[PDB]
């Protein structure tokens, strides 16, 4: 039993955090041009920013003691911190409580990203079923980010009051409970002692590779999201129906991305699906500076979304490959790379990077963030035959 079912406990485990991550989305509004929203977007760029770096500054604490308390210990913090935080925002008069809110929700989101995918090093040993299963378990995302708005925001208008999140607080406890029973967290039980290093990972060029290339797909997203034309105008009349909508094209995209590149990446050879997983990152954002319509942002989403797919589900499957063929195999910290990587975009994107366009206009700023995708593609050469020990 055991192999298989911890699949369906981090698939679970990503999904209510992508899922509480995005509910907030039709929220937000209770507090000329499609890009000038850079300018609007500030107090929704902070939202962004503050979980993902709370998150980032947390994985490093997360990862390495992951190996000193052993996984299980760790996952249900990321259960349990993201809990408090679902039942946090039931209550949620004002910007402060959705600002500090999500602050220890992104701990939990460590807690929970940083351990699962362990977990699922650990136990899925083989490359091929840990390719499959993988790309399975980040369908969690890909199912959390697309199922959450639709959900959210009929109960926030139908139903009112706060509703979203104490129906949502229901389906945590309900996987803090199957937790309980199908892991048997509650033992101390650690890792193998004295495993490799973090700062010896990060001075290995072969991982920074696929680290780099799951944050540099990230950062694509990560500037666009936050400046859409959704926040302001959506109070006044019946286009409110488009506020959950605009992120089901990138949260289909990455579905069909991690779920197929789960399973085709690792016949084909993972680094053509960096190659071929930043080269359409970048394409894909290259169509945004010929949008002036919503509806133009839906093509450059769904290439985006199905990249950062195609990528994800192919490069952390090749943190566990390099520790299984370059260091010794304790996956608490590897994954705390790959993941600083993958949240970086949205801790760093919005505001520090959002200073960029300000000054230049912003069709430049997603251009260059395509090109800098089309760049790092041919880089991934190195991945090929990583040279071992
Ligand atoms: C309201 O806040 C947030 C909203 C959203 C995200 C993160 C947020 O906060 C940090 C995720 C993060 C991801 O994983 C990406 C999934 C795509 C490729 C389908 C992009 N966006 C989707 C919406």
């Amino acid at each position: 039993k055991s192999r298989k079912l911890i699949l369906f406990i981090v698939f679970l485990a990503l999904l209510l955090d992508n899922m509480l991550l995005t509910v907030v989305v039709p929220i937000i509004p209770s507090y000329s041009e499609d890009k000038d929203l850079l300018n609007e977007n500030v107090q929704v760029g902070l939202l962004f920013a503050s979980k993902a770096t709370v998150q980032l500054i947390t994985n490093p604490f997360i990862g390495l003691l992951t190996n000193r308390i052993g996984y299980p210990i760790p996952i249900f913090a990321g259960f349990c911190i993201m809990f408090v935080s679902t039942i946090m925002f039931a209550f949620s008069s004002s910007y402060a409580f959705l600002l500090i809110a999500r602050s220890l929700q992104g701990i939990g989101s460590s807690c929970s990203s940083v351990a699962g995918m362990g977990m699922l090093a650990s136990v899925y040993t083989d490359d091929e079923e840990r390719g499959n299963v993988m790309g399975i378990a980040l369908g969690g995302l890909a199912m959390g980010v697309l199922v959450g708005p639709p959900f959210g925001s009929v109960l926030y208008e139908f139903v009112g009051k706060t509703a979203p999140f104490l129906v949502l607080a229901a389906l945590v406890l309900l996987d803090g409970a199957i937790q309980l029973f199908v892991l048997q967290p509650s033992r101390v039980q650690p890792e193998s002692q004295k495993g490799t290093p973090l700062t010896t990972l990060l001075k290995d060029p072969y991982i920074l590779i696929a680290a780099g290339s799951i944050c540099f797909a990230n950062m694509g997203i990560a500037m666009l999201e936050p400046a859409l034309p959704i926040w302001m105008m959506e109070t006044m009349c019946s286009r409110k129906w488009q506020l959950g909508v605009a992120f089901l094209p990138a949260s289909i995209s990455y579905l069909i991305g991690t779920n197929i590149f789960g399973i085709l990446a690792h016949k084909m050879g993972r680094w053509l699906c960096a190659l071929l997983g930043m080269i359409i990152v970048g394409v894909s954002i290259l169509c945004i500076p010929f949008a002036k319509n919503i509806y133009g942002l839906i093509a450059p989403n769904f290439g985006v979304g199905f990249a950062i797919g195609m990528v994800d589900s192919s490069m952390m499957p090749i943190m566990g490959y390099l520790v299984d063929l370059r260091h010794v195999s304790v996956y608490g910290s590897v994954y705390a790379i790959a993941d600083v990587a993958f949240c970086m975009g949205y801790a760093i994107g919005p505001s520090a990077g959002g200073a960029i366009a300000k000054a230049i206009g912003f069709p430049w700023l997603m251009t260059i963030i395509g090109i800098i995708d089309i760049l790092f593609a041919p880089l991934c050469f190195f991945l090929r035959s990583p040279p071992a020990k």
